[PDB]
């Protein structure tokens, strides 16, 4: 992946895009499609990692640390989703599925 970057809040629109592809990603879980879930994964991922960090760097510093620690524990759930598809167990995977669902729903409640 390639990316372009963007500036504060045009970054926060791509974020919440790329954020609600990941939420798509359960089809490949069930079809149990491993390596396409985690192409998918990692492209989404690097989109929203970049754009996170933009759209944090943007913001008062009162918040700033709050959003990069809903963001770290978001891509540390997103690693863990990938890490069971590189094991691929449908157990772990839809574990970590689902605390990623929730680490996005937490850093889109910080967005909009
Ligand atoms: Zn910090």
């Amino acid at each position: 992946f390639y990316l372009q970057p963007l500036p504060p809040t045009e970054a926060a629109q791509r974020a919440k895009v790329s954020a609600s592809e990941i939420l798509n990603v359960k089809q490949f879980i069930d079809r149990k499609a491993w390596p396409s879930l985690q192409n998918d994964l990692r492209l989404r991922a690097s989109y929203l990692r970049y754009d996170l960090k933009t759209v944090i760097s943007a913001k008062p510093k009162d918040e700033k640390k709050s959003l990069q620690e809903l963001t770290s524990k978001l891509f540390s759930s997103i690693d863990n989703l990938d890490h069971a598809a590189k094991i691929k167990s449908p157990t772990e995977a839809e574990k970590y599925y689902g605390q990623t669902v929730s680490n996005i729903n937490e850093v889109l409640a910080k967005l909009g």
